């Protein structure tokens, strides 16, 4: 888990590194870091140079260290194919999520009735991954109600937000967007639709462009369509 650990974890040292730049500091694998300057490690120096163990592209071993600047949830991403290392998962404090469904339709999908996800997370105390470990956070709002169209791609979604829950990522404790109450359970970067019709908010259905939003918002944190799927 430790900072250095992880990028051992993820490479394999190159012997010879062939006649190639590192895309993280310009300079070339043969020769130093360029950021040894303002990197220090314990085990590694400025000439180590190894490869991404599923992708093969290579980097100074410091570079990717003074890469992985960033949440320090044990995952890596190639700077270069953007193939994540590890999983990425967050901070959401334990709580609960149960799906229905029902046959009434949304606004703009009249032709399928609605997934409807509810979420509950209580008051607690911060952990260590959280901004004040120790103190308490506050959670507003619980039950949250979402929505989601039941078609072929709302579907989609839903098993990829399963993923993001079970993952920690759909709520972080932050500061609220509405009220400015600090640490207290918000969302986290994967947009919810928290009602049916859009004209008594102004937040709501239809949104064409919400579906397809989302699934970039949730392959942003790491969540994909080969997450769903298993040998
Ligand atoms: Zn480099
Ligand atoms: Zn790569």
């Amino acid at each position: 888990p430790e900072p250095e650990q992880v990028i051992k974890n993820y490479t394999e040292e190159l012997k010879v590194p062939p006649d190639e730049d590192c895309i993280i500091c310009m300079e070339k694998l043969s020769t130093a870091s360029g950021y040894s300057d303002v990197t220090d490690s314990k085990a590694i120096g400025s000439l180590a140079v190894g490869h991404l163990t599923k992708c093969s592209h290579a980097f100074h071993l410091l570079c990717l260290l003074a890469m992985y600047n960033g949440n320090k949830d044990g995952s890596l991403q190639c700077p270069s194919c953007k193939t994540i290392y590890g999983e990425k998962t967050g901070t959401q404090p334990q709580g609960k999520m149960e799906v229905l469904r029902f046959q009434m339709s949304l606004p703009g999908h009249e032709d399928c009735g609605t997934i409807l996800i509810v979420y509950s997370i209580p008051h607690g105390i911060q952990g260590p991954e959280h901004p004040n470990p120790g103190k308490p956070f506050t959670a507003r709002g619980f039950p949250r109600q979402c929505y989601l169209p039941d078609n072929a791609q709302g579907r989609k979604v839903l098993e990829l937000l399963k993923v993001a829950w079970k993952r920690r990522l759909i709520f972080t404790v932050g500061t609220s967007s509405t009220t400015g109450e600090t640490d207290t359970v918000v969302w986290n970067e994967i947009h919810h639709k928290t009602e049916m019709d859009r004209n008594i908010t102004g937040h709501g259905y239809p949104d064409p462009n919400y579906l397809q939003n989302v699934l970039a918002e949730l392959a942003a944190q790491g969540v994909t369509e080969d997450c769903l799927e298993q040998q």
